[PDB]
């Protein structure tokens, strides 16, 4: 024997509606680059004045090891209430924090080259600020 029972289909739904809207807008654009900081005050590569290590060995060492060192650095605005050594020593920790991978001794000379560079920017800034600054 064999009966012929009718099947039953259950109402199955996805229950997951997606966003829908008809509209178009926008323009084309390209050509942009970023270093990595984009937060601190970084101008443009400036001249790199010699450092005063105190000896002839160190001087020659750096002068010859300048190729393995950066040219620019990152510091904060001197327009803020804070001693110079504050931003000078702080800005130095940033530049070296961006990347070094140098030797154990290099890390030392790297702090001087950067530090001495920070002040060089302020000293020249104070001159222009002495006349006109900003609101």
């Amino acid at each position: 024997s064999g009966l012929v029972p009718r099947g039953s289909h259950m109402s199955n739904k996805p229950s997951k509606p997606k966003t829908n809207m008809k509209h178009v807008a926008g323009a084309a654009a390209a050509g942009a680059v970023v270093g990595g900081l984009g937060g601190y005050m970084l101008g443009s590569v400036m001249s790199r004045p010699l450092i005063h290590f105190g000896n002839d060995y160190e001087d020659r060492y750096y002068r010859e090891n300048m190729y393995r060192y950066p040219n620019q650095v990152y510091y904060r605005p001197v327009d803020q209430y804070s001693n110079q050594n504050n931003f000078v020593h702080d800005c130095v920790n940033i530049t070296v924090k961006q990347g070094e991978n140098f030797t154990e001794t290099d890390i030392k000379i790297m702090e001087r080259v950067v530090e001495q560079m920070c002040i060089t920017q302020y000293q020249r800034e104070s001159q222009a600020y002495y006349q006109r600054g900003a609101s």
